């Protein structure tokens, strides 16, 4: 995977949040969320994907990967989809928009999603 | 998996498109995706997460996946991730938001990001 | 403005809320919005725009608008924008994505807005 | 307007666009705003609507607002909606997240909308 290396690893949001990753030769995506916000504690698993044979013109790495909020501690009734880039070199980012929807009633369907913006760093 | 059952099997959305997935125990989604429409045929891994143990209120039952736009046949340089609730009984339905984000340059990375809407059904 | 007759008018979402406007020859869009559901109740000011030059190749017209969820009877301190695009002829629809921010708190921004998708018709 | 003082004027987001606004008394937002990316030259009228008397608590002020993309110079056959809230004090800031839909045909549809988001100052 040309990105395989470069995205395997920690990396920290703008919320003090931790995402743990590994990524596969075959573009598999696998490890643990830990959210500095919301109804939330300890580590979640996640999955997900990215483009393991990207553009060779300097354009980011696509990738996405879900969190269902159920552990062994807790269960928030809700999912999180982060969907965005890995941009290499010197300060490399992941830079992501993310949908988190809950479980609801048909009444409430409509009001079931949210919509943010994570930027991932190697630091801090 | 409390929906474990209502959830693994084949699902058609509003595009024509089929969604191919196995729920596991453990809150884990596997399977393959293939799409009507864009830059893209066969098909395509998908991996997710989704809420094994939801509300007893009639609440749905949250979950997610991605799509990474590469297989044998094509790359379209970028990854779909659906965020929705999957709606048991008579007509199940799974409701989804989802975040197409493409690889770009900085220049354009803007515009890497399409949010849309696709509902799930088990016929047609 | 080419859609201004097609877009003036009383439309109805698939929630049962209420879309009254007119469209100006210049782009504007005014008028008043009801919703049947959330912190809400009788007519919010609307404002938006249109394209009031579209494609003639058979593409929809692009448009949006905004509503304040303050009136004289309730203030849920928040905003909606739909944005979307009309089509035309003997089914005429108006299609929307749509975001609702509410005022929060610094620590509560990250769950400020939310997602949805509303399709306006001309009956029901 | 609570914020009527703090909202209107010039504005300026990461991408280097200006967004020149006056706030109403009455909720109304009305100015012009000129995009440094994308399909667009010189400026483009805006409306929106905000909250005029927002929570005590330290809450943002909830807003929105639409450009429809026709000037006399260009027609890009798409609309912006921005949907956020200002946030007071000595680093004044807008934050938002946008959909910007273009006018498609029903087979591109899928396809019509963007989502990203803009953090504008009083400076740069
Ligand atoms: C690409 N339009
Ligand atoms: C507010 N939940």
């Amino acid at each position: 995977g040309r990105d395989e290396a470069g995205i395997t690893g920690t990396w920290y949001n703008q919320l003090g949040s931790t995402f743990i990753v590994t990524a596969g030769a075959d573009g598999a995506l696998t490890g643990t969320y830990e959210s500095a916000v919301g109804n939330a504690e300890s580590r979640y698993v996640l999955t997900g994907r990215y483009d393991s044979a990207p553009a060779t013109d300097g354009s980011g790495t696509a990738l996405g990967w879900t969190v269902a909020w159920k552990n062994n501690y807790r269960n928030a009734h809700s999912a999180t989809t982060w969907s965005g880039q890995y941009v290499g070199g010197a300060e490399a980012r992941i830079n992501t928009q993310w949908l988190l929807t809950s479980g609801t009633t048909e009444a409430n369907a409509w009001a079931s999603t949210y919509v943010g913006h994570d930027t991932f760093t190697k630091v801090k």
